[PDB]
C-alpha cells in the first residue's frame, strides 16, 4: 500500500527531505594497462607510481554503492548519493541506476563514466558535476562526517530531531584508514555511531536502517 512509482530525487529537487550519502575520498582512479587502480590487482604498478598500494580502494565504494541503493529507503525514493574522489571528482547517482555486483562490470562502468562524462540509460545515470557539492545539497540541510573519534548518535534520534522540509547529508570516508576532515569545508558536526570502527559499508547500512525506522519505511 505504498507508491510503487516514487518521484526519482535528483539536485534538481532542491525541497523534498530526503537522506543524502556523499561517499568522500572515494579511491577512483583509470590507469590503462583501461581499468580502475586497486590494491589486488596492481601491486606491482602502484609501487613503481610510487603510491601507498593501500590508498587503491574502489572496492570500498563499490560495496556502499551496492548496500546503499540496495535500502529500503532508497527504493522509498528517499535517499540520493554523491560520490567525491580523493583527486576532486564529484559524481551525482541516479537512485535508479544498476550498479554491476562483479567488481569487474564496476570498474568498467566507472572507466566509462570518467572518461565520458555521464552515463547514459536518454536520461543521464551517473554523471560528472561541478565542485562544491553544497551547489547542489537541499536548500534547508543538515551536514555532518561519521567518525569513530566523535561522540556517538543513534540514527533514528537524530534523524527525529529535522524539521519537516529539512533533509541530512552524510559524509562517510570511502576509506579503510585516514583522517575524519575530508568534508570540514561542508560540516558543521561530526558523529559516531558505534564504540567499533565500522567499514564503511557497515556505516551505510546502519544510517540507512535508523533513517528506515525513523521515516516508517
Amino acid at each position: 500500500l505504498v507508491p510503487q512509482a516514487p518521484p526519482v530525487l535528483t539536485s534538481k529537487d532542491k525541497i523534498t527531505k530526503r537522506m543524502i550519502v556523499v561517499l568522500a575520498m572515494a579511491s577512483l582512479e583509470t590507469h590503462k594497462i583501461y581499468v580502475l587502480l586497486n590494491c589486488d590487482d596492481h601491486q606491482g604498478l602502484l609501487k613503481k607510481m610510487g603510491r601507498d598500494i593501500s590508498e587503491a580502494r574502489p572496492d570500498i565504494t563499490h560495496q556502499c554503492l551496492l548496500t546503499l541503493l540496495d535500502s529500503p529507503i532508497n527504493k522509498a525514493g528517499k535517499l540520493q548519493v554523491y560520490i567525491q574522489t580523493s583527486r576532486g571528482i564529484l559524481i551525482e547517482v541516479n537512485p535508479t541506476v544498476r550498479i554491476p555486483r562483479t567488481f569487474k562490470r564496476f570498474s568498467g562502468l566507472m572507466v566509462q563514466l570518467l572518461h565520458k562524462l555521464s552515463i547514459r540509460s536518454e536520461e543521464k545515470l551517473l554523471k560528472v558535476i561541478k565542485n562544491p557539492i553544497t551547489d547542489h545539497l537541499p536548500t534547508k540541510c543538515r551536514k555532518v562526517t561519521l567518525s569513530f573519534d566523535a561522540p556517538v548518535i543513534r540514527v533514528q534520534d537524530y534523524i527525529e530531531k529535522l524539521d519537516d522540509d529539512e533533509s541530512i547529508c552524510v559524509f562517510v570516508g570511502a576509506m579503510a584508514r585516514g583522517k575524519d576532515n575530508f568534508a570540514d569545508e561542508y560540516v558543521d558536526e561530526k558523529v559516531g555511531l558505534s564504540n567499533y570502527p565500522l567499514s564503511a559499508s557497515v556505516a551505510c547500512s546502519k544510517f540507512c536502517h535508523g533513517a528506515e525506522d525513523a521515516w516508517n519505511i
